[PDB]
């Protein structure tokens, strides 16, 4: 896993100036926000319950649970779906989802327990399959922001009602995604089961929370537990304190930051840089959380050397993370800011542009 | 979830002092160490890979791995042996085990793949039963102590390999307790898979790590990662601390201290509360990791009373979290002292004594 290198700076920034010179703007990562005072509980035997109590809590009020639900954490949402499954050993499984193709943990769980599987985003192939042999799970949303149409999820809510199916919603992003589009909560219209992932638009671990019916959930968290799906207690402690900090204002905020953003430097820049040599090109794009330089230089080969030279420059000289600094694509490759990121908040507009614009120059020194 | 009275003054000590003034000493705790450093990594999209090679690196060390080798994470030890048949999908599993009855994770995950499951403490019924289609799992030891005869582990392992079976050591407490009794490592005895915990006699959260051949590992992490059964960064970086940190001579030790441990205040207090009420009877035991007060008053009921009045006195007073100061019993009940547990390790023998000497006086003042 080539590129240690990130790891090894990283370690320097950390050892000679500290963490708050760190920012990873890239998007992908977990947010582990514990305090001292969270640690400590951790090194007791009263921390499991007394974050099992939390995290029930806290995520009963995201999810819009009321007083005859639970709210449990789990590993991962995968680990849910698994659990889930195990637990209510449906004949069939029914997938609702806004596109095709959908993630796999649902069929794969489905493989293991010989359930049937189907899924469809057209809400007439979902109505009629349902009967009362059928789990129906609906992916609320995807990360792209595309939504199932409240009136779709109303109707499929609707048949289950009449055929006797258990409703199960994947909000793992849709829990924040369908709210910004003033959505109610899966609970509230009517889900039995909902579960969510604490670190899609959320600032807490990659995790699953899941929650409804008291009865329901119970029967598939001790299924979970039979296999080590369910969240230890460091994890429910990263997952409280995300739930704890949550507030969708600060989402829609970044979003606003991601539209108003000044980007005007990049293109000076680049006509800046064509006196130095006219096959430099800064080729970007505004993106709904930020947004990506996707080139820098005509030539491909060089282009791919300058990207991850720039991600460097960002790393060492300013601190800021990205994904150019690891070795190669397989990922993305282009250099992508996302303004949701926590690390966003500790710096102004301007110290991101002008980190982006001197990383740039640095690499095209004649 | 009744008695969050006990979480109520941990709270407050915390509060008011600080968490060296606690001491958790019930033996049942998950030991979470990550230092700022740690934190600073798991808020960052590098900290998975970090510490995933950490604890291959220190994971490998532990259990005497070669070369040609891995060890990953795993939620839990049952978490490893679930993905673990998941993966190898076999026919039949053999569980050898020091005594009836087994920990149920592995027949349930035979349950979920259709295979045949078999169990015996008689070294003569497993190796008959060793052919080309099972999977032979060894429990090494019990937390009791027991361990797997060598002689008996290397016979298993010799059928196995002349029946072309795959050997998998379920170590999750043999990985230390096996080495206290001068027995190699699993993979040094030729075992193709080793599964341990990282609470059993190491200071970690509860987890797995699950070390072998490289090609296994990898088939086995990937089929786990299905379902989020690996170990997310959180919970490796508590892994690494639990690692980096194990030294086999700390835990003789505290073995020996429990050994030596003067509990004469004890039998003096006894004698000395008959003064005050004849019902007074203080009934104690040592341990191999400390002792337990099994009773402090003869009848029953009023006995129950004291006991949680003991351990709330021990807590208030002297910080040292116990069972007794939870709700009834359900578990031990009884006052209970592991001398292994890491918090022991910033007390003397004679804070220990003296808190329980003065909880007890304080029980009965008349």
């Amino acid at each position: 896993l080539r590129l240690e290198k990130a790891r090894k700076i990283i370690l320097e920034i950390l050892n000679e100036k500290g963490r708050d010179a760190l920012y990873d703007l890239s998007g992908l990562s977990g947010g582990f926000l514990i305090d001292e005072k969270d640690k400590a509980l951790l090194n007791t035997y009263i921390g499991s319950s007394y974050f099992a109590e939390k995290v029930n809590e806290y995520g009963l009020k995201h999810l819009g649970g009321d007083e005859n639900d639970k709210c449990v954490g789990f590993n991962r949402t995968s680990s849910a779906i698994l659990a889930t499954i195990l637990a209510l050993k449906p004949k069939k499984v029914i997938h609702y989802l806004p596109e095709l193709p959908g993630h796999p943990s649902i069929e794969r769980s489905c493989k293991i327990v010989n359930a049937k599987y189907f899924e469809s985003d057209k809400v007439g192939e979902i109505l009629n399959k349902i009967d009362k042999d059928t789990l129906v799970i609906i992916t609320g949303s995807t990360m792209d922001l595309k939504v199932i149409e409240l009136e779709n999820f109303k109707k499929v809510i609707n048949t289950a009602k009449n055929k006797e199916a258990i409703v199960f919603v994947d909000d793992a992003s849709g829990a924040r995604v369908r709210l910004l589009f003033n959505q109610p909560p899966a609970l509230k219209l009517g889900a039995d089961l909902v579960v969510t992932s604490t670190d899609k638009l959320m600032e807490g671990p990659r995790g699953g929370l899941l929650a409804g019916k008291k009865e329901l959930v119970d029967k598939i968290y001790i299924e979970g537990t039979k296999f080590g799906l369910e969240a230890q207690p460091p994890l429910l402690a990263g997952i409280y304190r995300a739930l704890k900090n949550f507030n969708l204002e600060r989402i829609r905020k970044a979003f606003e930051r991601a539209k108003n953003f000044d980007l005007s430097k990049i293109e000076k820049l680049n006509k800046e840089l064509k006196a130095i040599d006219d096959n430099i090109n800064i080729v970007y794009e505004r993106t709904p959380t930020g947004f990506v330089i996707k080139r820098v230089y005509k030539d491909d080969t060089i282009n791919i050397k300058k990207l991850i030279e720039i991600g460097f420059n960002l790393l060492k000289n300013y601190g800021i993370i990205t994904i150019t600094v690891a070795g190669m694509p397989g990922a993305s490759k282009s250099l992508r800011i996302d303004l949701t990121s926590r690390d966003a908040e500790r710096i102004d507009d301007n110290y991101i542009i002008k980190a982006i614009v001197e990383s740039i120059k640095m690499a095209f020194k004649s």
